[PDB]
């Protein structure tokens, strides 16, 4: 019974009813994230590959509410162990795989970090993440083909903190933008 977008442009409708109000039903956006099929005819213009690191290009900024953006992985791409920044933090695969990590928080002591959760991101699945479900890193699964995912943020925010696997110790990153609307930003 859940509904399914048909288009890009119906998840992104949909998305707007349900964050305009003050609760947010967390499986339910999943649910209908992930139902949303995957059309690459849609999401081309907002796939834009950089060789060296994963980028992130913005579809829609959500009346304020949220950040609906798009990550484009090349080969071997992945991201650092971070957090987000206390918001909701939604990630659906567009094409391809993504494996997720999930560690656990570090505590003043300068230690190893630990390992709770690891998983590959199925065709089409919608994961969740929170600051109280842990931090996390992603990579793309493949040295051969490329990774897309679909990012949605509730409240948007602009900065994260980092961490060394080896000690735990943390540093802020501002996160930018490689395009916006389509629009290759000035870099
Ligand atoms: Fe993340």
């Amino acid at each position: 019974e859940v509904l399914k977008p048909r288009t890009l442009a119906d998840l992104i409708r949909i998305l707007h009813q349900l964050f305009a109000g003050d609760e947010v039903n967390v499986e339910e956006v999943q649910a209908i994230m992930e139902a949303y099929e995957s059309d690459p005819t849609e999401w081309a213009m907002y796939a834009k590959f950089d060789q060296y690191r994963y980028t992130r290009n913005l579809v829609d900024q959500g009346n304020g509410k949220f950040n609906l953006m798009i990550l484009c992985w090349g080969e071997g791409h992945g991201s650092s162990i971070h957090d987000h920044t206390n918001s909701h933090c939604f990630l659906k695969m567009l094409q391809g795989n993504l494996k997720e990590t999930l560690f656990a928080w570090p505590d003043k002591k300068s230690n190893e970090m630990v390992k709770k959760s690891e998983r590959v991101l199925r065709e089409n699945q919608c994961a969740y993440i929170n600051d109280s479900v842990g931090l996390h890193r992603v990579e793309n699964i493949s040295h051969t083909e490329p990774a897309v995912s679909l990012h949605l943020y509730s409240p948007p925010f602009d900065t994260c903190h980092a961490f060394d696997q080896r000690t735990g110790h943390k540093n802020k990153v501002t996160m930018t933008f490689h395009s916006k609307f389509g629009i290759r930003t000035p870099n």
